[PDB]
């Protein structure tokens, strides 16, 4: 510490191995928007055509819900299971478990269950996915001559693309939004009737004409003696054409005529699956979602797919141009951009004050130099226990210049005061004031940690959006508590100029310092009125007990947040249609909308992507939704060009000029997470009972919360109500007399209206599927029925109207499950004054208010902040006890510690103060915001009270006098910093463009608690320490003079 | 962890040289103890009911869960889940000449989930205006329509 | 812990019992633990007084 | 009994394809023979957990 | 060779085409290992040079 200052080469050098080992890690790290937050999630999702909710309920999910035990770390399992024959089985797990263990483990076991499930289902095939919903990109694959429809399309995308783009370098995943192609066989029941034919044995032909065979060998094994020839049999060879499928056969008739497949079907390729139609700007497209690979650098895996889409522009076929609808890699880009320049920017505004404070060239060279060494190894320490460069750990370095920026100025200037006050050379200054503040930097070291690491122990995501911050924070600190005794005490005693004893500089300049005069008189006006406060301090402690109740009072009545919304050049609007609707009406409102963006917002608009077939809700026909994109933020000046004032005048726009439902919206920043003041019901059914139950305990609560509007605000469910659906009840009877075997009557029944994967084909060099299906004109309406027949055993044709009788009733689309269990889904958001968990308490009473075998339970998002918030007291009391521990250690005092501790409050009015006069709300940015701000107070006061208690202690003077010289010397520096870091953050709170509602987040809260915190404590830390060394001891005494 | 992965994947090579009543039943592999940590009993105190309504209630409400309790290897049951359970008269049965076989494929025909299909299905004809799931065949349900099994 | 949250478990599912429903514990390595190492923790207390 | 052009495009570069995103791989080469069997072998950089 | 036939190098040749890039790299950081230690130990910024 003090041996540096003998030793500045020793210094320099390990400066430039901190530098460089911190550039090495700025080259070589990972960029991402946010880390790692959500808890890990694995989904099963499969599969069974043309089956139904309770069908796929009851014959895959039941089924994979009872062999899903035994895997390690298992929060919550939650499901769906869709009337459009998907199912999905959601597996969430504890947060911190091996992602990639707890996907193995979900797989191996459902292998185990595949022999259990339906035939169909296992053959189409189960899948098992990590589900982050995080695509780094989503790029639109289109043609503008409208030369081809979608199905082709995304088959180009199949068959040309997805393969490079998943050899681009940093892309991890690549997923596929479509449907591939088919060979698709649409029968006619008409002609099929004619030639008295089944769906059966459109099946059985296809399954036999088609196929490739185990064959052989000439010269096999074990040949016989001499034996000369070796080649390969090649045998009955899957089909190729659609023509060769146009001739296979179903029937040779009597006179000679053979019945082939051409004759009784339309045979195309075409679409495995129509339900989601996509359209971008009207015209038809097809869409790739590519993933960021894990822990590669985002910026660069798009500027490379960017490049490979270029690579292969000449080889796209007529028309088809690739497009970026969603791109989360400018919003980065624009964020970093503007982080980096606010450090430099900071940088050159302590060189600014450092100037037209001391003005002394090679004095502002100091802090010049001595941050960017801790910056560069902070970025080593981060990169050493393996993080990233996103918003979060940056903001957290934003944060952290403030106390960078003091740290440096603290040292120079108590240098500089030294030589300009005894007359020592500048290097003997140095060791009478590096020995002066060295105590006071290990301290507010261990001060500055003991705040910032309590935090980092938070729990859940809440603890890992914590984590970031608190380790880039912590790490800026220490480093900078460490240069500040190795590197800058060496820079001040080496290359800094010598000043006359007594000089101050008092005027001698004409020009530039004809303020040294004004800051000199005023610097004693200063503390002439300290002392004068010191006479009477009780009028003064009063102001300080207000000063606080008032702080506890803008504390309360002050919002809780999580994260501040982020116009990110995209947002997003669901379309919902009345039950049982058509995918043509859907796409109607659709195209409505998709004009409305292209129209009311033909400036602020770039590109809209509709998807007609899945939404928000569910899939379906009934439900879409659109994609939005927006022009780059350059070209959206105004207030009405952002995203909020836009989804208003949308929603607006298709509320009450619609005749179904249309939200507008824009998508949270950590986007997987929830909506602060919001919770997720889960209603249990626990008892053997049933869906009609527990739908109608669903509706008793719904109405018991209506209610409760002054706590519980637009309680929601999320689900699909009960559609109309057609039941055919089939007389096996009947079908048995008549002479039909009811798996035709079923077999042909589902070929016909749900179809089958029947084979598969080769085309082109690629395994496709073969799907025999009705054609569309004889499966539409209910009367259709009569026109399929069921051949009997003897040879005779027989009607569905002869063993079938048929009816409507209600059924559920969409069936629930969580922890194994049918359970029904309900969101929703607490009164507006009113407290998330206040809600929560309430729909625990209404809940309960429920019929027997209704449990209820929590999840998702309540599940993981119902754990987070027993912490915080917890966290700051151990906080509280560790920091006052260590002033104890610092001085030599149980009570010393309280005159700094007793500081904590005026900052805090300023932070409070601030967000309620800018409307802001008391988030995580504001939080992080409010330690950093306690931080400069505690490191201010720990300073004054370090320093007077030293001229008490090591130079007899008295009490009132040695904090006031002290208070005096340690004016200037004060004022140093603050007004370099208000003139920092200042951009940070008045900022628009992209990410400023961070910024802003950031900036004003500290600002206001920096401006009241300084500006309060050159007055009050006197009183504290003053008032405090008055409750010791026995005399003693009050004093000076040894 | 790793261990039961290799272990599994050798197992599933395994898997198709299997009966497929072997199967079908369920084979599991499990990183357990060889000794129970605990036992969890289940009664009826007012004696209100038989020990199969128990074992029953046991393995249709309870096991799933602690199974699913993180760190449980393995729970045996002391009992059983109920079944459809069908007992055969070999002298009723040979009076109208058929076999247990006949009785295996019948309820095989009789009971079972059928994918249907949907009354306006994607993808549709132009105008159309009605989408609706259809209900075909149905799992039975209550203990005597297995007896209108015919 | 297991047996902890095992106990959870049950607790979660003790309302929606059947009429008559109780639970006995016939069996658990768990409640030895607990004693025999509590009586090593009044031990170190106890030798400090001594 | 297929051949070799037959496994290749319909097991080999099937399964090729979703071999991306795998942390540390060097490089992947896969072989498709008449005799039925198809091979894809991964080496992967020095260090990675096997 | 004609155009769209590439090359490469794998396996013993890869890691030895590996050394051979590395060997610049190594003596560039080896040497300023010894520079900057030498000047640290030995307090002359000239030590080093000479
Ligand atoms: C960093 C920028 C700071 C901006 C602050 C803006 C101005 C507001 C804060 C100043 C508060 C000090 O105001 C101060 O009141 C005390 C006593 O209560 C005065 O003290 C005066 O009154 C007391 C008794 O009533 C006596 O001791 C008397 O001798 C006299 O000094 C000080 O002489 C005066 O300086």
């Amino acid at each position: 510490p003090n041996f540096f200052i003998d030793r500045p080469i020793f210094a320099w050098v390990i400066a430039i191995i901190i530098m460089l080992a911190g550039g090495l890690a700025i080259l070589k790290l990972p960029v991402a928007q946010y880390p790692t937050i959500a808890p890990p999630a694995v989904t099963i999702s499969a599969s069974y055509p043309g089956a139904d909710a309770k069908t796929v309920q009851d014959t895959v999910t039941q089924v994979i819900e009872q062999n899903m035990n035994g895997i390690d770390n298992l929060m919550y399992m939650s499901s769906n299971s869709d009337s459009t024959g998907t199912v999905q089985i959601t597996l969430t797990f504890e947060s911190g478990t091996d992602a990639d263990i707890a996907q193995v483990q979900v797989q191996n076991k459902l292998q185990l269950a595949m022999p259990l499930l339906p035939q169909e289902v296992q053959q189409q095939g189960v899948s098992v996915e990590k589900s982050s919903s995080s695509f780094l990109m989503v790029v639109g694959v289109i043609n503008t001559d409208g030369t081809m429809t979608q199905e082709d399309i995304s088959d180009y995308v199949a068959a040309n693309m997805k393969d490079a783009i998943s050899r681009t370098s940093g892309v991890g995943d690549v997923q596929l939004f479509g449907s591939q192609y088919a060979m698709r066989i649409w029968m006619n029941p008409n002609e099929l009737n004619k030639f008295q034919l089944t769906p059966v044995d459109v099946i059985t032909a296809i399954k036999a004409q088609n196929a490739q065979v185990a064959a052989g060998q000439l010269g096999g094994t074990p040949p016989v003696k001499g034996q000369q020839l070796n080649a390969s049999i090649i045998a009955q060879t899957r089909l190729t054409s659609t023509e060769e499928f146009g001739k296979i056969l179903l029937k040779v008739n009597q006179d000679g005529s053979r019945v082939l497949l051409r004759d009784v079907a339309k045979i195309e390729l075409g679409g495995e699956n129509y339900d989601i139609i996509a359209e971008f700007n009207g015209q038809p497209a097809s869409g790739l979602g590519i993933k960021l690979a894990t822990g590669a650098n985002a910026l660069d895996t798009a500027a490379a797919i960017r490049a490979e889409l270029a690579k292969m522009e000449p080889f796209f076929p007529s028309g088809l141009k690739i497009v970026y609808p969603y791109d989360t890699t400018p919003f980065v880009k624009i964020s970093i951009h503007e982080v980096v320049k606010t450090l430099v920017e900071a940088i050159i505004l302590v060189f600014l004050v450092m100037y037209l404070f001391l003005q002394n060239f090679r004095a502002t060279l100091i802090p010049t130099i001595a941050v960017p060494v801790v910056l560069l190894g902070t970025f080593a320490v981060l990169a050493a226990f393996g993080f990233s460069i996103n918003t979060l750990t940056m903001f957290g370095m934003v944060l952290a210049i403030g106390l960078l920026v003091d740290d440096a100025i603290v040292v120079v200037e108590n240098v500089e005061r030294v030589m300009a006050e005894e007359g020592l050379p500048p290097k003997e200054a140095t060791r009478k004031s590096m020995g002066q503040i060295q105590g006071a930097l290990v301290g507010i070291a261990m001060v500055l940690s003991a705040v910032f690491v309590p935090m980092a122990f938070f729990g859940g995501s809440t603890g890992a959006i914590y984590r970031q911050f608190s380790i880039t924070i912590v790490s800026a600190m220490a480093l900078s508590v460490l240069v500040a005794l190795i590197l800058t005490p060496a820079l001040c005693a080496t290359m800094l100029k010598p000043i006359a004893k007594g000089d101050h500089g008092e005027g001698k300049k004409g020009f530039f310092g004809w303020f040294n005069r004004m800051f000199e008189k005023s610097t004693h006006h200063y503390t002439d009125s300290v002392g004068g406060i010191l006479r009477s301090t009780g009028r003064y402690l009063v102001l300080y007990l207000i000063i606080v109740v008032g702080m506890a009072y803008l504390f309360v009545r002050l919002p809780s947040s999580f994260l501040p919304d982020e116009d990110q050049g995209v947002f997003m609007t669901m379309v919902q249609l009345p039950a049982g609707a058509t995918q043509e009406r859907t796409q109607k409102v659709l195209n409505e909308v998709t004009h409305y963006y292209l129209t009311k917002e033909k400036n602020n608009v770039e590109s809209v992507f509709a998807v007609n077939g899945a939404g928000a809700a569910g899939a379906g026909q009934n439900t879409g939704i659109a994609f939005v994109s927006l022009k780059d933020w350059a070209d959206r000046p105004g207030e009405e060009n952002k995203v909020e004032a836009i989804t208003m005048r949308a929603t607006r726009a298709f509320s009450q000029i619609k005749d179904a439902m249309v939200f507008a919206f824009n998508l949270p920043a950590i986007v997987e997470l929830g909506t602060a003041t919001g919770f997720d019901f889960e209603l249990i059914d626990q008892a053997g009972l049933g869906h009609e139950k527990l739908t109608q305990a669903r509706n008793q609560l719904l109405a018991e919360a209506a209610k409760h509007p002054d706590m519980l605000t637009s309680v929601r469910p999320n689900g699909l109500e009960d559609t109309p659906q057609f039941k055919i009840d089939i007389d096996q009877e009947k079908a048995q007399a008549l002479g039909v075997s009811i798996n035709d009557i079923n077999t042909t029944l589902g070929a016909a209206w749900g179809g089958s994967y029947v084979n598969d084909f080769i085309d082109r060099g690629r395994v496709k599927k073969v799907y025999v299906m009705s054609e569309a004109k004889y499966r539409m309406l209910p009367d259709d029925i009569g026109d399929w027949y069921v051949r009997a055993a003897d040879g005779q044709m027989v009607p569905f109207s002869a063993f079938s009788s048929s009816r409507w009733e209600y059924g559920s689309p969409r069936l629930e499950r969580y922890n194994g269990l049918p359970s029904m889904e309900i969101l929703g958001q607490a009164a507006p004054g009113k407290s998330t968990g206040e809600a929560m308490e309430l729909m625990e009473q209404l809940a309960s208010k429920l019929p027997t075998g209704v449990g209820y339970d929590w999840t998702g998002m309540s599940y993981q902040e119902r754990l987070s918030g027993n912490q915080a007291p917890s966290l700051y009391a151990i906080s509280l006890i560790v920091v006052f521990l260590c002033l104890a250690a610092l001085y030599e005092s149980w009570s010393i510690p309280f005159s700094v501790m007793l500081v904590v409050p005026l900052g805090v009015i300023g932070a409070l103060l601030a967000a309620t006069f800018r409307g802001l709300t008391n988030d995580v940015y504001f939080q992080v915001g409010l330690l950093t701000t306690i931080g400069l107070s505690a490191k201010n006061a720990i300073l004054i009270v370090e320093f007077a208690k030293d001229l008490m202690d090591k130079e007899g003077k008295g009490l009132i006098e040695a904090t006031l010289d002290a208070v005096r010397m340690r004016l200037r520096p004060i004022l140093m910093t603050s007004l370099a870091f208000i003139l920092g953050v200042m951009p940070l709170v008045i900022s628009t463009g992209a990410g400023s509602g961070a910024q802003n987040a950031v900036g004003t809260g500290v600002m206001g608690g920096m401006v009241t915190a300084t500006v309060l404590a050159i007055f009050f830390v006197p009183v504290f320490f003053v008032v405090v060394r008055r409750r010791f001891s026995r005399k003693n005494e009050d004093i000076e003079h040894s």
